[PDB]
């Protein structure tokens, strides 16, 4: 009835946080699916389906649509008889996440549109700009971003990955069970290894992704 994850289309891009967490319950459940890569600017091939511009979303073979990250992966989980643990993980990690965000913003948000592994989302100039005009409201000079990476960002990222990670556990973040803590936490590790270059990924955040990695058809940047 299913293969191995190595029918139902599901539309998103490759470097979107909330699209990851479906894929990552749908590789690991090995769900049946026909992955669809959207390009930044094709706004129409979104409203006409669920009117508006908005991913990931999963159409039913019924023709129906689901958007809502999560409501997508409780669905696949669903169909697949696929358990998900609850979260466990200390909320000290998860206020740790939180602090994340006004870094990665100025560090790998500006990378998005120019990482080759991108590409399949950005396969024109115009979806590049499209990019850049859309999302430079609240992160600011692209161009500037990319030529002056803020140190005191990339100081802060790598101190918090290293307050971060004596929690996390392998083979999955909460060791043996698959729980909404991976499909949580994991997205913002994958979007961190678009500036592995210029951060400090400690050992068990590595060694955790590498898992995830082999364990699902994403692939780090
Ligand atoms: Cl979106």
């Amino acid at each position: 009835h299913h293969h191995h994850h190595s029918a139902m289309k599901i539309y998103l891009y490759h470097h979107c946080p909330y699209c990851i967490k479906v894929r990552l319950v749908a590789d690991l459940s090995n769900f049946d699916y026909q992955m669809i890569i959207l390009a930044n600017d094709d706004e129409k091939a979104h409203i006409d389906r669920i009117g508006s511009k908005q991913v990931p979303f999963l159409e039913k073979d019924d023709g129906t649509f689901i958007k809502e990250s999560d409501e997508i992966c409780k669905f696949i989980a669903k169909v697949q008889n696929f358990e998900i643990a609850e979260s466990t993980i200390d909320d000290f990690v998860k206020g740790c996440i939180t602090d994340l965000e006004p870094h990665y913003r100025r560090i790998i948000y500006p990378r998005i549109p120019h990482h080759p592994r991108n590409e399949c989302d950005f396969p024109t100039q115009s979806a590049k700009e499209y990019f850049i005009n859309k999302k430079s409201q609240y992160i600011g000079d692209f161009d500037a971003l990319l030529r002056n990476p803020p140190y005191d960002s990339i100081r802060a990222i790598n101190q918090i990955l290293a307050k971060i990670d004596p929690f996390i556990k392998t083979p999955f973040i909460n060791s043996e069970k698959f729980s909404w803590d991976d499909i949580n936490i994991f997205p913002i590790f994958f979007i961190l290894t678009m500036s592995k270059d210029l951060l400090e990924i400690p050992t068990n955040i590595t060694n955790y992704i590498k898992n995830i990695e082999a364990k699902t058809n994403i692939e780090l940047y």
